[PDB]
Formats: C-alpha cells, structure tokens, sequence
C-alpha cells in the first residue's frame, strides 16, 4: 504493497497506523540504508520510509501540537526517494505534497 495517496490515506483513517511496508529513517539506517547511494530497495526490499515526525516549522500546515504531524513516502518502489509525501495529523487530517513539502493540499 500500500503506497498510493488514496491507499495510505484510507488505511490511516481506519487502522490508525501506516501499513506494514513502512519503516522510519532510523530503522532504515540500522539496516544499512545509505541515502546517498539510494539503496533502500536493496537493504529493505518492498519498504518505504514513513512514520517520522514532521516539524511544521514553517507553519505550511494547520498548527498542531509538537509531535502531531507525521509523514510517509508515497509512490516509492526503488532508487532515490521521490518528492511525494503524505502528511497525517494526530486527529487524522490528511495532506499531500508532490513538491517536497513546498505546498500542501487536503486529501482527507
């Protein structure tokens, strides 16, 4: 797998968690992921980076408490990470970005 905008959106709203194909950056690093080599697929076949706290330091997203915004990679399969991300709040507001957190639009 679930790594589409709709799929992860629907999945979070229900289960209240990301699907089983997500790993945080720290977890990925421990498995040997080297961002500069874009090898995530080799060290963690079928996984995508997701579940880490998004700071919202630029307030480009509705203000929430300290660790209420989280992000997950969307449309990732192999190679370097792309520019697609889903942003989900502790109150389950769902936003998307396709430009590397520059701009956001509501999806749920």
């Amino acid at each position: 797998v679930i790594n589409t905008f709709d799929g992860v959106a629907d999945y979070l709203q229900t289960y209240h968690k990301l699907p089983d194909n997500y790993i945080t950056k720290s977890e990925a690093q421990a498995l040997g992921w080297v961002a500069s080599k874009g090898n995530l697929a080799d060290v963690a076949p079928g996984k995508s980076i997701g579940g880490d706290i998004f700071s919202n330091r630029e307030g480009k997203l509705p203000g929430k408490s300290g660790r209420c915004w989280r992000e997950a990679d969307i449309n990732y399969t192999s190679g370097f990470r792309n520019s697609d991300r889903i942003l989900y709040s502790c109150d389950w507001l769902i936003y998307k970005t396709t430009d590397h957190y520059q701009t956001f639009t509501k999806i749920r």
